[PDB]
């Protein structure tokens, strides 16, 4: 198990778009947010493998690694200072995904917690929730994908501390989300990203899923929750990879060309759930997925069960 890296407690990213769309890419700025967010991401990417590896069976040393690493950033307290605001929110973005990466892979390996890390490292995820909450209190911080993402990191902190208040919370980010999903299947913040508004379409369903995923084991079934929202928004998405015309009238601007990946592994989670499942075939196909900010490997873990089963 390597060294786990510096974890400081403030995050001064760089905002990379230059359009009030947020679709217009500034190069430059661009892969000099890389270098200013390249610990955060490394750790993300470094707890994720370790709990993919947990996962495989007979590696419980890897789930202690993973632990070993959360604990570390728990004791220094890691993203718990300041943020800097320069350009946008890069960097309260950057807390919010991090975050729940960092809760993912928590919630994934604590079975082989000693007393102590749990008490640091539950101590150090229910302050983020906290802080990561607590953005969202001005209005003036539009609740797009980003609050979605911000579910993420607050319910897997939930399900692991079985923290029903945090719980509940996490509920009414998904519900908020699933509420804004239009008749037609449209998600106006997102639709409003021009080039990238299949892109986005894609990336407000990724933890709106894994939440409701994640709910089911907590014994509630959020998919239910306004039934026929979510299968509408997910069935436009793998639409759009397949053919973007229904995104390039709906945005007014011809879509990127990009393939399902990443985040987009979501779909290995929704086909098992859907009325139509073979809509999603071709998106499936793309992959294997793996992302970090959603606790890792993706198509296994869909297959698996987020959490493995204890040794
Ligand atoms: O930069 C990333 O790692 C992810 O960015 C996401 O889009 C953000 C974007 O970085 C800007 O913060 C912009 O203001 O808002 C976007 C948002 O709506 O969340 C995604 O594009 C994601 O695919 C990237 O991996």
């Amino acid at each position: 198990c390597p060294a786990p890296p510096p974890g400081s407690p403030d995050i001064r990213a760089i905002g990379y778009y230059t359009d009030a769309a947020r679709s217009v890419i500034d190069p430059r700025l661009k892969t000099q947010n890389d270098a200013a967010v390249k610990p955060l991401n490394a750790f993300a990417a470094h707890v994720a493998k370790f709990a993919d590896a947990y996962a495989k069976g007979a590696d419980e040393a890897a789930g202690r690694c993973a632990l070993t690493w959360l604990d570390a950033w728990a004791r220094s307290g890691a993203m718990l200072g300041r943020m800097a605001h320069v350009n946008n929110d890069q960097s309260d973005y950057m807390r919010q995904w991090t975050h729940g990466a960092a809760a993912m892979a928590y919630l994934r390996t604590q079975a082989l917690a000693s007393e102590q890390q749990r008490t640091d490292i539950e101590t150090w995820l229910k302050r983020l929730s906290a802080a990561n909450l607590a953005y969202w209190d001005n209005p003036k911080h539009k609740r797009n994908n980003a609050y979605y993402w911000t579910g993420v990191g607050i319910m897997a902190t939930a399900v692991a501390t079985r923290d029903d208040t945090l719980l509940n919370t996490a509920q009414g980010i998904y519900r908020a989300g699933i509420d804004a999903i239009e008749p037609d299947g449209r998600l106006p913040m997102e639709m409003a990203r021009k080039r990238l508004a299949l892109h986005y379409h894609d990336y407000a369903t990724a933890p709106l899923v894994l939440m409701a995923e994640m709910a089911r084991l907590q014994g509630e079934d959020w998919y239910t929750y306004r039934q026929g929202a979510l299968e509408r928004l997910a069935a436009r998405v793998a639409d759009g990879y397949r053919d973007p015309s229904w995104f390039n009238t709906q945005s007014g601007a011809v879509q990127e060309t990009a393939t399902p990946k990443a985040s987009s592994g979501w779909v290995e989670f929704y086909r098992l759930r859907s009325p139509d499942p073979m809509r999603f075939d071709a998106m499936h196909a793309a992959g294997p997925f793996q992302d970090p900010r959603m606790g890792g490997n993706l198509t296994l873990m869909a297959q698996e069960g987020i959490v493995p089963l204890p040794q």
